[PDB]
């Protein structure tokens, strides 16, 4: 017996489809319990800041002193943006939930009256205060404790504090409308990374197309605000050259603001604008 | 309970559905309301926008004038092949129009009397006027407010402007057949990545070979309309050494004439020629 | 409701179905038309010439000349056999044929009685004047009209001309033995490419097989009869130190001679006599 | 007969699937027999033991003394984590029980009440005690005997026991607390790797998930209890300057107090918590 | 009609399947006939001499005197094992069978009393002998006739023949001991490549486990039989400083030995003592 032609599948879906998943996703956050998001908030900021510990060393082993002398900053960067986007499937397939990418689906759900406004800020809330308390919690209990980013004062022993003292110096330096720009361009990149798990259903629509997503926005110096909660502590915590001030106001509030923006008004607002006559139908072909 | 040999299947398909899926793929963006059509190429143009000012950041990493001094501009130029093709999965995953897309798509379904004259004349307008307005309008919003590519006149800082500014330098030096050939070698690129979308219908197949397909024209300098829209002008907005005639002139409408004579009559008219009574055969098969 | 154990699947096949597949295959090219199979060789050709070109950028992007004095011409042939393999992908998924697939496919068809041998003969010779048509008239039409290899004198910008012509020298000083074994070489891992699109139905076994087996052959220096058609005419177009003797009679000649027989003759007879039993007994069950 | 529509699938499962798939996995080690689950557990070891025998190699190729005065230890741990990730698709795919895959799925069956105190104790033993003898084994057998990491005393030939040298002393000349927040570090990635496994069912599922999450714990310094019973161990045979006190109380028992805290503690009773409802569900629809 | 939750697909499968799989894939080598069994061992012979040759071009391309000086032998060594792995697929697709893989399945075949004593010794030896046939017809007909590593005794134009005089000289001075234990850590790669073949049935588990898997041992310095058949074979062609003595008793004799050691002791007899049960109840289950 032979198979000259198989069964024809696909493992792909449609744009009114993908609407409809994240819409249905996001309506999913706002019937759980207080207790399972903030439990799921808090692991999601863990995988967050355990992805960006493995990614600051591995940027800092290529920020060494005779190759920064050559290449600069560029091959840190990549390493960088190579080791980060396994975050998001450690996030994805344990079930946590992050922040940025519930400011599109809970925010669709809440265009769709799916959500209420009271179960939506209370959403947003928790998984906002979850999200900082496991970024912190890692940057404290296993990044601060382990010493990897210690001034160690020797230009050729000190490129892990190096990077993370540049890269800390960089991100602090912005105005408020540009630091509102780069949280914009990096939410977009993570709200479609969240898009494309609801869309690509298999092994390698999950790992290369977020892996794709989540590189092209840690190399183009976007905002994550998970991820600078992470960095911005890490590098107060072994005494850069940052302030907390400037940790917070200079760098936290544009880049939440910004990433807000990207999520519930330049993608969810268009979005819903073009597919909510398939959401109705969906929905009225289910009586 | 153990499986020898599990079901057969496939995720592929051969030519004559390929052309199949691409008629009425191109005959359904003429049933669209206009509003509808140009939100989405509005939403396509942005995220041609973003990923060309993500693959500009990390093609001037590699341009520091150190690292430029040995190998040239050749790292640039394949970093930013490698971080620019995720742009083409963000139009698709969400339902997006590209221009470019369409001119083999579209002008197929006008061969093959699907479409009317006045309806092709709508959506090519619709959709590259929103594409227009989408990369223009992310190119002053994100790539000129956060000022990443600002002229800041030191040699071992200036590297992403001066990137910007030898591209765009590049791009506005050909003379019109010169353009025009190079436009026509992008768009088949282009058209054949659409193509790909139709056929591999899986998630290594959306994201490998539209990654290989754009990074290979991203590297051979070929002229896409959308993506020089973006670059032309974020380089006139941070003051390169183009002028707008030159921008405009030389480069914008050879671009658009080759892109349109490569998906129209390169590649549109000999598949038309080969799979026409392919298509007779399933229209007449669903009577 | 949870899914435990799901539906087991299967994208592959064995041997035997692979051999019943690639005979189908090499039998449905005798029964088109002369103009659809023209038509057909010449899109293989032009796409052939189109991903040549953009290697042949990507290469001489890394022959720089500060770059050459270190690492040599090692980075451009490698960067060259990276952007190379997307070509036959362009041929495989518009249903596109080459000269040098169908030297396996219609050769093992033609051993199993199911072509005839004057029509082996015009579906041979009607692929190889299309694909040299196309390759030819992408030559001229976008590589020689965009001027991207022509010699511009000055050492520091003269590296796509100086890639182009030591590309072009090397491949033309062999003597006729050493151009038939590299033609041998050369095409058993195309007929392998084909084997593969033919056993490994999904998007990774499209992309990455034939992705690894061309650049096999792209970085061994191997010879392929439809690549030097296209790369000695446009170095004969821009005036490189080839002549037209040397390209057609100390080349073109003796890859054509090496790559029929690594198709009818290395691969396609043992597995025809491997195989022959199972096509037997296929045919045999459709009684 | 043209297909345009394709049967719609999927290869990935929810955050409830996957907890009662990790608990079904873990409840089956506990009904093994003893020689059965130790002889996997040896296996395990070998293949950790060769793949960290591998990746030595490739790591102390690039460990070159004049490329290690220009990029450091930068390319050699890229090279060691890009070879590393192989070890745990071949436990995987034989079947193999490795500990620290363990330490998640065995308590969190013994968290549901489905293994009893004394079989958790027997089976974490049992796997503990194998892994180490094949390590061990692997060490000696392969390791020591080939002579790859014999101290040569010349500087251009040394520099595969210079690799070895230089990472056995930094990973012992930790403080305790150092080692334990790095071996928790390490095992969230493995227990995450055995979660992707059990999430992802399908052949880039498998490769390329595991693949960044185990480079992402090489690259960072992250500290394996198995692969440094390795290290060790051949780092103790070809006589580094590590002692056997430095190797076993100021290494390894710190990396199994790390690596058991973060897969019974840190990971499984967060996720118990979360959906040990889902499970009580799945099981209550089985009568 | 939109597709929320798809049909749950599997690609993978279990270890006591793998087992049985691979029992019966050993099975079946026992019931060819001599020729089929002989052809297919030539095949597989020639395309570890195909891949071989590409990868030693493509290893003394990064051997180039000026780079070798910087980074010695690393990047060759890393471009050698990146070209190589392509090899197994052309064995695995085409139904070719190789030595190295029969000694694991063909001995457990053997174990399960499925194959009898002569016919496992007259499967093993037609097909090391036609293996041999193979590789040596490879190394002279198209590497030794192309004159690709010919000595041309410049320096800087000499690097094919150095690296494979390096390489065949590096290969050819273990000690007995350190030649089998090299041997047998490469045939428990190559085993586990096979099994591989048989666990993962998509295209992505056919081609990146076997890449990674022959990646693994190509960097490591481990000796396979085939591909020293071949090497020392075109080493001793082109007149390189081995002797015939060396090439045959110093490396290949243990290179059989360790390479049927690690298929026939180390890992087929574990994972009989293992899976014995399953297979049994595997038998009982097709009365």
């Amino acid at each position: 017996k032979y198979v000259l032609d198989p069964v024809s599948i696909k493992s792909v879906c449609g744009g009114e489809e993908s609407y409809i998943r994240c819409v249905e996703y996001g309506k999913k956050k706002a019937h759980y319990s207080n207790l399972n998001l903030l439990a799921k908030a808090i692991l999601a900021g863990m995988f967050v800041g355990l992805c960006a510990h493995a990614s600051g060393i591995a940027g800092g082993l290529f920020y060494y002193h005779k190759l920064r002398e050559i290449v600069g900053a560029s091959m840190s960067v990549f390493v960088y943006g190579f080791t980060f986007p396994i975050a998001f499937m450690c996030i994805i397939c344990t079930g946590s939930d992050l922040f940025t990418g519930n400011t599109l689906a809970v925010t669709m759900a809440l265009y769709e009256k799916k959500v209420k406004l009271l179960d939506y800020l209370r959403v947003m809330t928790i998984s906002l205060f979850g999200n900082y308390v496991g970024a912190v919690s890692f940057a404290f209990f296993v990044s601060y404790l382990s010493g990897a980013f210690t001034n160690v004062h020797a230009v050729e022993k000190n490129h892990f504090f190096q990077f993370l003292n540049d890269i800390a110096e960089k991100k602090v330096h912005h105005t408020f409308v540009e630091c509102v720009s780069l949280a914009v361009g990096c939410n977009i990149f993570v709200c479609l990374a969240v898009y494309f798990v609801l869309t690509l259903k298999d092994g390698a629509g999950y790992v290369f197309s977020v892996f794709f997503a989540v590189y092209a926005f840690a190399i183009a110096g976007y905002e994550h605000i998970i991820a600078n909660i992470y960095t911005l502590n890490i590098a107060l915590m072994v005494n850069t050259k940052i302030t907390v001030y400037q940790a917070y106001i200079k760098n936290l509030l544009p880049t939440l603001l910004g990433n807000y923006i990207a999520g519930a008004i330049v993608l969810g607002l268009p979005l819903y604008f073009i597919y909510k006559e398939h959401y109705y139908n969906f929905e009225r072909s289910k009586r």
